[PDB]
């Protein structure tokens, strides 16, 4: 049950095409898939207290939340949010998100890890749900 460590994404399904249908455009959602945006994502994780920090090839963010305290962030298309994370189960947590300003698609994430040691993310909009998959190094 515990997240930390250093991911390298080994899969990712339906990403481009929510991306798409959110409206980015075509320059974009190519730059989001391409071989240079491939996110590394970094977690130490101290019980409910998470540091997450995502880096590619021309970006890196840290995020620093606890299970149940509010935090600002983006959406997957880069809108500002407030966010609220729950443990849904020992194994996995649930994040929903509410705009800072104006109306939207209803967006969430999730985390999970397998027993096998992947990490699992969803990211939804609506009825759109993307999911990638990582592994430690």
């Amino acid at each position: 049950p515990n997240f930390s460590g250093n991911w390298k994404i080994i899969r990712s399904e339906n990403f481009e095409e929510l991306l798409k249908v959110l409206g980015v455009n075509v320059m974009l959602r190519k730059i989001a898939v391409a071989a240079a945006s491939k996110p590394a994502v970094e977690i130490k994780q101290e019980g409910d207290t998470f540091y997450i920090k995502t880096s590619t090839t021309v970006r890196t963010t840290e995020i620093n939340f606890k299970v149940g305290e509010e935090f600002e962030e983006q959406t997957v298309d880069g809108r500002p949010c407030k966010s609220l994370v729950k443990w849904e189960s020992e194994n996995k947590m649930v994040c929903e998100q509410k705009l800072l300003k104006g109306e939207g698609p209803k967006t969430s994430w999730t985390l999970e890890l397998t027993n096998d040691g992947e990490l699992i993310e969803t990211m939804t909009a609506d009825d759109v749900v993307c999911t990638k998959v990582y592994v430690r190094e």
